[PDB]
């Protein structure tokens, strides 16, 4: 049993529903919020942008010194760093951005950080400003995590799609 309320229950690990991840990870305080990250940590926009603002933008000073230290991420990679007022610990996961070009079959690859971890609240990756198909992503989430992941879809127009074309 967890605290995750009002999720639609999609197959035996994967859950979504209509929220503000923000918001979300403020009310549960989830040992796991995924960032839909950039490379370089640069949380200007999107989720990223929400919940660094969240933060005070102690995620961005914290991702600052991970990237100097560590240098970029790959695309379809991922790092584990705070969660600040949010949440236990933050994996930020790099999605591959259509809008960049990249290749959309890294999407599989960048899920599949989601199994090193029991429980997470996260977005779709690759969705919003990232570019990609959301009902996609939606299905590559639940043909590769394995572990339990709660879906907060912000757009509740996006959302109600996403529902009712759920295979
Ligand atoms: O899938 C969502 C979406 C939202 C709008 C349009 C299309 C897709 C992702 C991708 C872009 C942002 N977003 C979010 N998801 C959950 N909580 C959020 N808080 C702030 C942003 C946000
Ligand atoms: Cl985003």
């Amino acid at each position: 049993v967890n605290s995750f309320s009002g999720y639609l229950k999609l197959t035996d690990n994967v859950y979504i529903k209509n929220a503000d991840i923000v918001e979300e990870a403020k009310k549960v305080k989830p040992t796991v919020v995924v960032n839909a990250a950039n490379v370089y940590l640069k949380h200007g926009g999107g989720v990223a942008g929400a919940l660094n603002k969240a933060t005070n933008n102690a995620m961005q000073v914290e991702s600052d010194d991970y990237i100097a230290t560590n240098g970029p991420l790959k695309v379809g990679g991922s790092c584990v760093l705070s969660g600040h007022n949010l949440a236990k610990h933050c994996l930020h996961v790099v999605g591959p951005n259509v809008n960049k070009g990249e290749d959309i079959q890294l999407l599989k690859s960048a899920y599949e950080n989601f199994n090193q971890h029991e429980v997470l609240l996260a977005p779709l990756l690759s969705a919003g400003i990232f570019g990609a198909d959301p009902i996609h992503s939606l299905r590559v989430c639940v043909d590769t995590v394995r572990t339990n992941v709660y879906l907060a879809v912000f757009d509740k127009n996006l959302y109600d799609k996403l529902v009712s074309s759920f295979l």
